[PDB]
């Protein structure tokens, strides 16, 4: 950690706990990605009261570089802040572990799982909500003209207060299921990416809003996995032909419309983030 650029240490003194302000819980393991586990911890603000923290342990780091742009993005992704969108609440170095990922906790784990839950009952209002929460999420990484790349109700998150958090981004930025992935090196969610990212492995805030339709459908089935007559290899052509997700027995049609708009063939005829919010509100706002 002493060979790193001094600048750039510098730069990162303001992400940075340090270990006197931190308490974490190594012996439980309560969430798991390819690039490292995570665990319960709980920091302590200067009024000395407790948050509670996700605590990840970055896996495979070999070299300075990796470390290097490890900080550069911790100090990107601290510059972000909007309540539906998981913030960073900063990373610990001088740890066993190190380095941390401290992140906020999120009491209702992923949104899929979450709507998957059978000893609960999300009403379709509630449902169409998480995708509005979704949405203003979104709204706001496109403003800041960030691309996510892998939007998807798995890689959303749910707070105490129910509020969604689009995660899964900088450096929680993880395989949190591997079974929708393929694999440049690319791991690939191939059935949430747009058409024009499928043939060329481009993609573009509009290829986030073709992820945001298909996460809408992941809402309106509670979390049925999409297209699952249709193997992996096959999406290209299936979408190709002219197909699509079928409408959810208790989707509303203007919301089934929106989907439908969402995968437009062509990236520039599909909704905007902005569009998606005002829509969306108005279709949430007519249930109950
Ligand atoms: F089964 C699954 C599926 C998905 C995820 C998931 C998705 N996106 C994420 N972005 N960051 C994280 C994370 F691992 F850092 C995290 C952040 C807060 C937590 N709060 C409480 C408990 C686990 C937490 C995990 N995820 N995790 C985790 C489990």
């Amino acid at each position: 950690l002493s060979a790193l650029n001094p600048e750039l240490v510098q730069a990162v003194q303001h992400v940075v706990i340090g270990p006197s302000s931190l308490i974490v819980h190594f012996n439980e393991v309560i969430g798991r990605g390819h690039f490292g586990c995570v665990y319960h911890g709980t920091l302590l603000d200067n009024d000395g009261k407790k948050i509670h923290c996700a605590v990840k342990s970055l896996n495979r780091i070999t070299d300075i570089g990796e470390v290097s742009q490890f900080l550069t993005e911790g100090i990107i992704m601290k510059d972000f802040s909007h309540p539906n969108v998981l913030s960073l609440l900063g990373i610990c170095l001088r740890s066993e572990g190190s380095p941390l990922v401290v992140l906020p906790y999120m009491k209702h784990g992923d949104l899929r799982n979450f709507i998957r839950n059978e000893t609960h009952n999300p009403t379709v209002k509630d449902l169409i909500g998480f995708g509005l929460q979704v949405a203003k999420g979104m709204k706001y990484l496109a403003s800041k003209k960030f691309v996510h790349r892998d939007l998807a109700a798995r890689n959303c998150m749910l707070d105490e207060k129910f509020t969604v958090k689009v995660a899964d981004f900088g450096l929680a930025r993880d395989m949190y299921d591997k079974e929708y992935y393929s694999v440049t090196g690319a791991k690939l969610p191939v059935k949430w990416m747009a058409l024009e990212s499928l043939q060329t492995q481009k993609f573009t805030t509009k290829s986030d809003v073709w992820s945001f339709g298909v996460l809408l459908w992941e809402l309106m089935t509670r979390g049925a996995p999409p297209y699952p007559d249709v193997n992996t290899f096959d999406i290209t052509v299936y979408l190709l032909q002219g197909r699509r997700l079928l409408q959810p027995e208790y989707c509303p049609d203007p919301l089934y419309e929106v989907m439908l708009k969402c995968w437009h063939p062509k990236a520039e005829m599909r909704p905007s983030f902005s569009e998606l919010v005002s829509r969306i509100s108005a279709i949430f706002s007519t249930f109950i």
